[PDB]
């Protein structure tokens, strides 16, 4: 159950209590819900890592849906991957399915307006 793979930018979320603490922060956050049994999730893996380098002011947080069904049920996640965008505890937007360029555009547009 223990491991530490070298991912400089993307966080792995391991509990509802850790999710709620991250999403409550006064920081733009993107939570990406994925699971092993999800082909489209594999298409988003490298784009997500590149996005995390592209937008350092943003926390990119991965949620393994199989390990964290409570977080899935809390947010009504129905399809994987789903990306949820949040700040100081509020839902700002989402991207359903393997649409990395749409997610990039949504994050970019919010950051533009935070200036
Ligand atoms: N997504
Ligand atoms: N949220």
């Amino acid at each position: 159950v223990l491991e530490e793979d070298r991912e400089p930018d993307v966080i792995e979320v391991n509990s509802l209590e850790e999710f709620d603490e991250i999403m409550s922060m006064d920081i733009l956050t993107v939570a990406l819900f994925w699971a092993d049994d999800c082909g489209p999730c594999k298409l988003i893996e490298e784009p997500l890592r590149k996005m995390a380098e592209e937008f350092p002011n943003v926390v990119f947080a991965l949620v393994d849906a199989d390990k964290n069904p409570e977080i899935v049920k809390k947010l009504n996640i129905k399809s994987l991957p789903t990306a949820v965008i949040a700040r100081s505890g509020e839902y700002l937007g989402d991207v359903v399915g393997a649409r990395p360029d749409l997610l990039r555009e949504k994050v970019e547009n919010i950051l533009k307006n935070l200036e």
